[PDB]
């Protein structure tokens, strides 16, 4: 019965050519925000772990809040256009640069849909 609460920080890593580093059901890298840290602190750690980059500067792109009967999920999406390192599948997972204007929202989990829609415009 106790309703779980989960918060996640995810990185939209975009190079100057407008490509986004997408890992794989495609997803943005990122993970759980621990209870003692900001969304961006979790973003920095998770992106270091998952794709081996150190986030230099970020900006909040969107914040989505999903209510389910058993849980409440918050997804913080950060635009990352400055970083140190070269993204790769550091956790043994696929990763590649995809042109922003061509992302398929149906190829991502539907929780990402409002963010994918906005990326295609930009
Ligand atoms: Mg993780």
């Amino acid at each position: 019965h106790h309703m779980k609460k989960l918060q996640i920080a995810v990185g939209i890593i975009r190079n100057p050519q407008g490509e986004i580093f997408i890992t794989q059901k495609l997803e943005f890298p990122g993970g759980k925000i621990e209870s003692d840290e900001t969304p961006e602190q979790a973003l920095i750690r998770e992106l270091q772990e998952e794709v081996g980059i150190t986030v230099t500067t970020s900006s909040l792109f969107d914040k989505l809040e999903y209510q389910f009967p058993d849980r409440h999920i918050t997804l913080w999406f950060f635009l990352v256009e400055s970083w140190q390192g070269e993204p790769w599948g550091k956790e043994g997972q696929p990763g590649r640069w995809m042109a922003g204007p061509t992302l398929d929202p149906a190829a991502f989990p539907p929780a990402n849909e409002p963010v994918i829609s906005k990326l295609i415009a930009q």
